[PDB]
């Protein structure tokens, strides 16, 4: 079976007993045992959950691991996978990787004898020197955010395995749909399921999976022992969620690049960042490791003191601070994480144009 | 408001739009903003999660109240407070998980341990160390419910450098608020009484101090182990009947530690209304009630697997604090006094005299 | 919404309840609670001081803002954050009270200062000590309007583990905003240019950072040199009209400059505006306009005096930023000669002021 | 109207008084007036409407005040350097085509100009070159034979900073892909004879201007040297230039299958084509283009396999022109320039295994197989 098929099929998509096309929601706490040391399969919906369970195999599938996890947000799961190490341990960052990953190491990790060392990841040489004797991981993330900064997987994997290193990627803004960093010598991926997954701007959600068996032995202790869980609920809404994937990544694609083409050919914008641009750097590296670009995009404009004027005077974009929603919404990196990042969404293409016209006509 | 009142009316109740007697639930990632410069992401605050979040802190008497994906989301983030090289004083029967979250996940992230009997106040004093920065209490304890004094404690804490912390969990807020008696933080497992229905897993913790209010904040958003609208909704609703549901759980549970203290095949039982109890007086001082919580030990050991498997209306299982009465061998589940023996009863709220027959009955078959 | 919108209907600039387009005035020491457990005490929260708050963060791109008794009081609170010990950088020029708040002040409680010139950059590198925590910036600057570029300082200051501390009451929210240039705290006189209409002493403090706006809030609560009801709102009334003051003195303080400057008997002019000036390039960059703040010496430097009393229109007070014209001898009330007159240009007619002038110069050698 | 509909409408593109859909042809040399001092043609060196119609296509195009068309490529580009007193200096691009570079030498140098040979895409270079007499700047980009790109805006801000007029020369790139004009250059240049015409069956030269007193300069002289464009070829020029969008489409598309083919090659080097993310300037390329054209060129690794190469080449046809229909192949080295000394043809980056190739609107497989066939034999 296809990606768009098993985007419906994959994982658990059935209730096995009942035959239900979709996953019962499981709201419970616990659960009753036959014997002692004899489960049904399920003892605490904090170890495991069969609405959690049925979403975690899911992604599993869809990215190619053995498992999966799903956490109560991203970031918790990025927590829950740095939680693997020791402290006196070190993890290479891009320079340009999203902000409460920053923060995380920054504020949270750093300060429990976890170092890290910023460097431009798309510099494969940046990588090499800044290894110490104790680097542990390198945590990737491409495209990255904003700027959509494309990182050579299968290279830094390569370079990173004759070390004794882990490769950590964060697919959240190229979905399992466009990108599989497993299948380029990734050893564990990590999504915002808050974002494209779920693609209705209504969960916020955290996946991760692995393609190693000790990983996951790993990776499931500190679920069970931190207990960032993803709630049942929010579960099968990210799974439904998920079912659309396919169709809302490619209208993501579809209108934003007509967005990034008709930015490209504007009198007040100057540069533009987009992957599907055959003039964006590395663009031959992307078509190379994607099957296709999301709707995320960057972009600056000839006069940088408007940028907060053209935003607020768009009425089809929502200004917020999120993205990856079938809603298009619009921020500034500046004072939320004059260059303004847009999240095109699926409405029809022709309203997202005349709606960044009229904005442009007001500056 | 008294505190039944409250449990009903208390922090945001209701929906102030519309009048809806219940909070809307937000199943929602991001808000539209008006700005750029109320509510802005789903995980750094959501109105389904912070009227929950204002009523636990309404409830202990807290200047904010925060909510987690579980009991241990909670602790976890409470001790996030803290730099490597700092201690952290422990009682030796603290909850199973907490225990393992020092030894497998905090210990190697750089934080130092040492187990006291928190019943002992001067073996407290003794094991202070110049980087104890916190002592950890939980009272009743679990499984043993052994007794705590939370004013002499959080005293010695106060007058040293000391952080005084407690697992209200057993108690609720129902019958204990440890805030009002000297502690700083306060954290609840949101999974037990508070949703009282078995069917939520959730973590609440509030303090006293604005400035640890703002740690804990911004440890909750920046690890990201928060409570869903959905569970904060559904923990809301269970709370409204948590004052009604530990009466019931307490009339239940006294009347079977009086049944098990007064059986043939029973040694001991451990629970905290029963006069014959260490600290009995102790816990009328600092408790408004006893919970539904009681353990016993049978005279003969080797029959305690055969008794919990014969159990009729006791659910054989992992939790407890629900409407459905749970059992469990500690020694084989969750898990100094803890004999392969002892059993565990959850008294939930049914019949008095269906519970007493189901105990009868489990006796007859050993 | 646009500056020129944002000052009248801004932070809070409406009663929520009542529906009034006025911000009540909370004439109240205390509230009734349904405690234990929104306002406490006015000294921690006034519904009336809040809105003119809320205005101000919202006028300099702040997240919270802070309304003293004077400007000083707020410049106080602001260096309150800071231990003994602990060392900062001020400009060669700051405020004349800003200088005897450091030298009387905050230095016997421990605190140290380096007298600077912050035009020169390269001087404030050589300046840093082990122990120093901020750099405190003035520009324009009182009352020669030096100035200083706000987004090198700020970057300087901020590879450094330093503050950045801006004393924006010359150039105000309305042409300059140094918290987007980089800038951590911004000071106000409200009693200036944000009051406009000379009847009011105030100071607001603004900040960029949560933990920063935590301690500026701890502080002023603390030492409670905060400003009363009645003040705040006539504070946010007064700021109502900014924009269409500081259009006005701009347009009166360049017409002085040009006539000041072609004029015989005048000798130099300090104005940001003048192409001729230090850094104008520098001044059109990081500010939107000019104030009405000039000063000038004339060749004649014992006859400053006589001009300065013979002034009919402007009038021979201490302060600036009102809507009646000013005048001072900044040395009566490192540049300042003692023959420097200080012109704090209004919002009355061009011709009457440039008229008040000719006359004056005629009547001096 | 936008520009795929300005090659049909733009100018005069209708006899208003016929109603044809084609303007007229008109093979006259002079017109009946109706009183002496009362004309609005006289006489067809001056005006024929036959070429005005295709002088105003050519301005409405590139967005000019006025159009010129002239015999050839040189003529117009002699008639704009006929502005230009005795004494005059101007800085003229280093990889400029023969004829210019010609033009300057053996014609203009001898009648009191003279020049200064710059990079371009150097911008430095032009402000370090710039004489008090100096009075125009002289650009072509993409160029000939390497493709180089060149910062109109900048380079036409820095000459209007001075005291400078700025003359592009838009052949390569039409004014379907570049407009100079709309980037600050006083004066645009075009060779019809090119992409303009499309079907290598004219020769022409087109001028236009965004400047009135240039416009009424470039007329005096236009008229006063008398090398006008006839009306024959005026026609034909405006005929090939209402497919000039759909051509350049073709030439793009194919000239980017083959430099995407020809760089994957294992007996290739260098490919120069401005359409390739890994060519010079790229960035700049993009932002001023809207489009890059059929030019491109290469240099095989055994610079002597060159000229086996060409030989067996078989549907790209072997000649001196470029921009038609029909694909076309030369050696710089030998076509064009083996009259400069192999080792200054070397410097300037002109190898003995440079090729060059104008490539055409045929089947894009075809001209693959063409290709892949010549390699063969090598
Ligand atoms: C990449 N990784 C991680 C995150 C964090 O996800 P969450 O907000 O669900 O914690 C984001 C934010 O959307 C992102 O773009
Ligand atoms: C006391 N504290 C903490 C916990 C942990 O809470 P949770 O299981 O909801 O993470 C439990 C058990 O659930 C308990 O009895
Ligand atoms: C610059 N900063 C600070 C101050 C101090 O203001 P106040 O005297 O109102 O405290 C003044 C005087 O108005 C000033 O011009």
């Amino acid at each position: 079976m296809r990606m768009q098929t098993k985007l419906i099929h994959g994982g658990i998509s059935e209730d096995a007993t009942t035959g239900a096309v979709s996953v019962p929601i499981y709201q419970t706490s616990t659960y009753r045992q036959d014997a002692i040391g004899r489960h049904k399969g399920y003892e605490y919906s904090r170890s495991g959950n069969p609405t959690r369970f049925a979403l975690e195999e899911l992604i599993a599938d869809l990215e190619g691991g053995v498992k999966g996890f799903a956490f109560a947000s991203g970031l918790a799961g990025i927590h829950a996978v740095f939680s693997l190490l020791q402290s006196g341990d070190h993890v290479l960052l891009g320079d340009d990787v999203y902000g409460g990953t920053f923060r995380l190491f920054n504020q949270v990790l750093v300060k429990n004898g976890l170092s890290c060392t910023i460097i431009d990841t798309s510099d494969i040489s940046q990588i090499k020197k800044a290894i110490k004797p104790n680097t542990k991981a390198l945590y990737l993330e491409t495209p990255s955010n904003p700027l959509l900064k494309i990182t050579d997987l299968a290279q830094c994997a390569s370079v990173a395995k004759d070390h004794g290193l882990l490769t950590i990627v964060d697919n959240t803004f190229a979905t399992p749909y466009y990108q599989n960093p497993l299948l380029l010598g990734a050893d564990i991926v990590a999504h915002s399921g808050t974002k494209y997954l779920g693609g209705h701007s209504d969960v916020v959600a955290g996946l991760v999976t692995t393609n190693n068996e000790a990983l996951a032995q790993e990776i499931a202790f500190f679920q069970n022992a931190i207990g960032g869980v993803l709630g049942p609920q929010d579960s099968w809404l990210l799974q439904r969620g998920i079912k659309t994937l396919g169709l809302r990544m490619e209208a993501h694609q579809k209108n934003a690049l007509c967005v990034a083409e008709f930015l490209e050919k504007h009198p007040k914008v100057e540069r533009v960042y987009y992957p599907g641009l055959p003039t964006h750097p590395n663009y031959e590296l992307a078509k190379k490791q994607m099957r296709g670009f999301s709707g995320m995009l960057s972009f600056t404009l000839k006069n940088d003191s408007e940028a907060v004027a053209f935003v607020e005077s768009l009425k089809l974009f929502i200004l917020g601070e999120s993205l990856g929603g079938v809603e298009s919404l619009v921020g500034i990196p500046a004072f939320m994480t004059g260059l303004v990042r847009l999240s095109v969404g699926i409405e029809h293409e022709q309203d997202l144009l005349e709606d960044l016209e009229q904005a442009f006509a007001k500056i």
